[PDB]
Formats: C-alpha cells, sequence, structure tokens
C-alpha cells in the first residue's frame, strides 16, 4: 500500500511550506523595521504572522511522530524579494502565500479523505487568515496606496495599531 | 364604523414597512462585510440599526394584540440593492428610507389622531435618527466621498468607531 | 469579476448558502408569526408565545452565521423576498407544532444536502461548518 | 369479546397505538444500533454513544406509556416483531444523525395522525394523552 | 344563540349526576358497615369515592358561576339499592355508574368542542377510576366472589387494606 | 483461523436471544396489567425481568466491541402468545426460556473454552434465576393454579408484593 508513504511525503511538504512562509513574514516584518520604510505595526503584524507560520510547521511535524511517520527536512528557500517595496504589495503577496500554503492543505486533506482516514489536524488551520488579507488590501487600495504615503502611515496607525 | 378596520389595516403596513427596513439595514451591514467593501464599522452601524428596527416591528405586534386587532403579515420585499455601492450611498439610502417609515408613522399618528384615539404608541418613535443620518451624509461628502476611499475609511475609524 | 478570497469555493455551493440564507430568514418569519399568535388574547398561551420569539431569533441569528460565511468564503450574498408565513390563524398550539415540525424538517434537510454537496466538490470548510452548524440547530445546550 | 372497562374507544384507534407502540419499540433498537456503533474503537465518539443510548431508553419507556394506555382503555396489545435497524455501520456520526431525523420525522408524524384520528372520533382521552406525550417528546426540560 | 343555554343546562345535569353518584358510594359505604356485612374497607373505599364526588359536583357549581351561568339544582334521587348484596356487586355498580357518569361527561365536552369553547374543566376528570373498578372486579371474581365469601373478606384486607 | 469469526457470530446470536427475552417479559408484563387479569406484583416481577434482560444484550454488546467483533442486529422476533393465560403458565414459560437462553450460554461458553480464551463475561449471568422461576412454579401449583384464581391472587401479594 502506497499510502503511509503518501501521506508522510504530503507532510513532509507541507511542513516545508510552512517554514517557508513563516521566513516569508519574517523578512517582510524585517522590511518594515527599515529606517527607510519605518511602518512599526506593518512589522509586528507581520512578526506574529512569522511565529503563527513556524507554530503549524511544529504541529504538522508533532503529528508526523505521532502517526509512526518519519520527519524529512528540506531547504527553507529565501524568499522572493528583500524589498517588498510597500505595505500594500507587502499584503497582496501575504495574500498570494496564504492561498497557495492553502492549496497545497486541501490536497493535504483530500488525502486522508479520499483514502478514508480521519485525524486531520487540518480541519483547525484552513482559511481564516485569507479574508482578513484581503480586507487589509482592499482598504489600502481605497485609500490610496503604494503611491499615497500618507495611507499606509494611516493604515499602520487605525488598523494594524488596535 | 370604518375605524378599528383602517386602525388595524394601518399598524398592518407599518409592520411590514419595519420589517422591510430592517431587512435594508441587514443588507447594507453585510455589504460592508465583503472582502472588497472592508468597512467593519459600517457594518456595524447598520447591524445594529437592522436590529432597532425589527423591534420596532414586534412593539407594533404587541401593540396590535393588546387593541384586540388581527396581525396580518405580508411578504417582506428585497431591497432595491444588492450592492450599495459605498459608505455614502448607503448612508443616503438609510436617509431616504427612514423619512418615508417616518412618513407613513405620521399617518398612521394621524388617523388616531384625526379620529381621537390616545394610545399612540408612535409618540416614543420618532425623528431621531433622521438628524444622524443626515449628520453622516454631510460629514462623508465634505471629507470626499464616494470618490475618495480615504474618506470612508477615516469615518469608519473615527466616527462610527467611537 | 471573482473574488480576491476565493477558494474552492463552488457555484453551486455559493447559490446554495445563498438559499439557505432566505430559507432561514423565512423559518424567522414563520416563527415569529406564531410567536405573536400565541400572544393574543384568544389564545394566552405564553409558554409557546416565548418559546416561538426564542426560535424565531435563533433563525435569524443563523441566517446572519451563513451571511457571514458566503463573505468569508468570497461569495456574494443576494437576498430574495421573505415569503409571508402563509397561514395566519396557526388554531392550535399543536397545529402550530406541526407546521414548526415540516419547517424544521425542511430547513435541516436542506442543511444535510448543502453537507453532501460540499463533499462531492471536496470542500473542507464548507462541510465542517455545515456540520457544526447543523449538531447545534439539532443539540442545544 | 369486549373490554369491561372500554369506553368510547374506536377499533382503529386500539390499532393506531398498536402500531405505535411498535414504532416506538424499533425506534428504541435503532438507536441501540447507533449508539453501540458510536462505542466502537473505529469511531470512539462517546458523546454520541452516550447521547443514542439515552434516546434508546427513552423511546422505549414511551413504548411502555402506550402501553400502559392501550390497557387503561380496555384495548389489548398484540406485539409484532421489532424489524432489525436497517444498516449496521452508519459510517459517519452525521449519517446517523441523518437516519435519527427521518425516524424522529416518522414518529412524530405517526403520533399527529393518531391525535387527528382521536378527534375524528371524538375521544378527548385519547387526544389529550397523544398531546403532552408529543409535547413531551419534543419539549424535553 | 342556543349556545349558553345548552352549555348551562348540560353543566346542570352533570352536577347533579355527581351528586347522585355520590349519594350512591354513600349508601354503598354504609351497607359495609353493617354488623351483617362488616367489611371496614370496602366501606373507606366506597366513602373517600362519595367525597371524592362530592368535590366534583362543587367543581362543576364554581365553574357554572365562572362562566356566568345560573346554577339550577334538583332532586337528588335515591341510589337503586338498599341492599348491595356482595362487595363484587358492589364494585359492578360502582363500574357501571362511573361509565355513565363519564358518557354524560364526553357529551359536554362534545358540547364545548363541536362549538368551539376551550376552558373544559373536563380535561382533568375523565377514564381513571373506570380501570381500577374493573380491575377490582376482575380480582373478586377470580377469587370465587360472591359465593365464596372468604375471597371478599381476603380482597378486604389485602387490596383495599393497602 | 475460523475462531474470531465462529466468537462472534455466537455473541451475535446471543444478543439477539437476551433482547428476545426481554421482550417476553414485556409482552407478560402487560398482560398482567390487563383490566382482566389484573396482577400488579406478576407485572412488576416481569417488568424488572425484561429490564434485566435487555442489561445482558447490552453486556454483550459493550462486549463484542471490545473484543473487535462487529455487532450485527437482527430481527426481535415477537413472542409466541398474546394472552399467557394465567399466572402459573407465564412462570412455566419463563422457566422453560431462562433454561433455553442458558443452554445458548453454555455453548458460548464451551466456545472460548474449548478454545482456550478467559476473557468470558459469562462467569457473571448463569443459572441463578432458574431455581427462582422454579420455586414460584411450585408454589403456585400447590396453592392451585391455574384453576384456582384465588391462588394467583395471594401468590402476587405475599411472594411478589414483598
Ligand atoms: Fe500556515
Ligand atoms: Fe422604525
Ligand atoms: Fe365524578
Ligand atoms: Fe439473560
Amino acid at each position: 500500500q502506497n499510502y503511509h508513504q503518501d501521506s508522510e511525503a504530503a507532510i513532509n511538504r507541507q511542513i516545508n511550506l510552512e517554514l517557508y512562509a513563516s521566513y516569508v513574514y519574517l523578512s517582510m516584518s524585517y522590511y518594515f523595521d527599515r529606517d527607510d520604510v519605518a511602518l512599526k505595526n506593518f512589522a509586528k503584524y507581520f512578526l506574529h504572522q512569522s511565529h503563527e507560520e513556524r507554530e503549524h510547521a511544529e504541529k504538522l511535524m508533532k503529528l508526523q511522530n505521532q502517526r509512526g511517520g518519519r520527519i524529512f527536512l528540506q531547504d527553507i528557500k529565501k524568499p522572493d524579494a528583500d524589498d517588498w517595496e510597500s505595505g500594500l504589495n507587502a499584503m497582496e503577496a501575504a495574500l498570494h502565500l496564504e492561498k497557495n500554503v492553502n492549496q497545497s492543505l486541501l490536497e493535504l486533506h483530500k488525502l486522508a479523505t479520499d483514502k478514508n482516514d480521519p485525524h486531520l489536524a487540518d480541519f483547525i488551520e484552513t482559511h481564516y487568515l485569507i479574508k482578513e488579507l484581503g480586507c487589509h488590501v482592499t482598504n489600502l487600495r481605497k485609500m490610496g496606496a503604494p503611491e499615497s504615503g500618507l495611507a499606509e502611515y494611516l493604515f499602520d496607525k487605525h488598523t494594524l495599531g488596535d
């Protein structure tokens, strides 16, 4: 039976995807920490996200062990950008990223379903950050970002500062 | 005497008008809940209004029973819009709506007066939301709405967020 | 066009949530009618007035959760007329319970067809939402 | 021949109570099957095991009250086979809730046809018994 | 409308029927108080019944007043027997009597129903003593009554003495 | 190995036998609840028995699950009688029934023994009701049952009423 082989390879792919995502948020957080960007709450938002995604990876690592599989780590690739350009662009990038992480998470779930396997730690993690990142994107665009730096300043103070 | 017949038909029309209004505010509230609109306090404002107007309907239903009339329900028609376009337009629409609900409420009152009938639950509900909706409309227009999305963002944070 | 947050949300699922919203609003209307019938002095059954007013507010609260879900998933809410509740009398407290039976009967059945649809389309998010929403409607406290 | 206590108890009412007794026994059987399914180590849903065992004992207790009524009115109990519950698996906890839905659906509908029958035959004793028995099944605590 | 006239005549017939029944149980009770019958618990059973049936009459008298009708009393006829012959025969007679009282009680109920009138004090009093009197009859016959005086002695001690 | 297949079929047969027995006692209990039989303690005796036999079935259902077998239910057949004729005959029928249930229970035990399998929930349930039902049968016959209805009346009061 190919299943426990597929099942642990999928979990292993997902572990690397979550560590990758944690790495992207870390990169974004400290971009807003730069003196020429200097948006403190944009930096806190992404840093907190960075820690949540590392927690997702550890949860899947605990899960791989509980199912008797073998954790197989890979390189954590660098993000696609060093310069994230703007708070709008970073939120757009976080939205794209979460969608892709979620898509590979549906496939993990469609593997344990579609092979009759309850015990799907997935049922807690799915789809909640996506709408929030989309709302952030929407509000920044309506305010005039990224051309308007006043928009991102005030979004940092009013939405992400609460 | 035609009166108790007119009196309960009027109360019955008003019940449906209040349920209709509650339905409009519900529609507006969840329009601002959309990810491509994403104004949380606009959505809370209209939702709270939606519940107040349902309370008005129930008060008139209790009143119809206390006067020995018969409650006669009708279809609650859908609002005129699915897309309310902007926070300004929705406030303008709420203002138009409250004026029309109030006008049919004066006629209910000019029926119990003008036919010598105290016991007018109306004397508590009349004219208070209208000036507030007008002030909201005025402030949004002065700020630059609806072309300026910065205006509605800040109005949401500063006026409706208090 | 398409919502920027939409992902794995079938157009049939979106349309079925929109149908379920109107059903729950309708259920709220029907329970409200019953509640103010038992409030009549003809009838004066306060226990049944009290209980159908509570069910009216619960059904309307369930509709709003379905509306919240539609937006969270990037679907678009399309509201329709809430049809009048069909009978203004309800006669006895047991003839009302019978009407409430066929109504809760069709609302819960609609939720189970929603669950089958979410399953056929491999939408675990939708399925899990419908499941708990259904167990909630059915197993209070 | 005829019971010395029988009075105003139509032969159709007697036969319908005998049908309802078997239905409630059957409902008790079906709930018991479900309960020990969720007790399997495959499944291990103790909340659903606990709840369907309680419904099994309630349905069997309701059958005995119908049997008590049949004797109080001078009818004669005639028992039939309790048919096996149809499916031994039940798959998921929600596919069981769906089966429980159609079952409670048909049991309650049978009680309402019993009430209509008691009304057509001017049996206020029977009608009032079915009414409270029905509100009890439906409004616990 | 003939109804309030029929409704109070029915209540008036029922009042006299309950007083009649109370009179029959009184007669039976003190028959078992005779030295040549001498069954103390048969006498307590019927006496208690005698008081319950007087309470039924008073309940219907209170009801007639609450409905704005007029109480119209009649002669309370003597029972059909002075000598009730045996404990079996008296129980058989009580069974026949309760059935007849119940039958005129269904007609009272089929008058307020069948003329759409809730407020039927009847819904508390109907059919409960009948099965008990039938069980008593059954047990006495199976024991050997009325030829066997041992049967009625022991029934008095064991069933009616508890 | 045929064993776990035989072992769960036997448990499955026994489950249906206990539910069957519970059904027989239920039928007997409410026969003595009839107004023309009217023996209250005969009805309590069999009803209590009816509940004990349902508990036996559930114990074997719990056991089937603990052993990793599959519960396979069948029709619960109706008892052989609607009219149980007399308290003597019902006790005789209960005695015959318990003997047959016990015989299929020895075979269940001679299957786990005779195939070296401790873990025999049987060791708690075997042979205790049989002697009691036989004593009841003996006493009723000596008293004059079933021709004598005095006998069953007094047995109900003195033996089953304690
Ligand atoms: Fe993640
Ligand atoms: Fe209003
Ligand atoms: Fe009476
Ligand atoms: Fe047993």
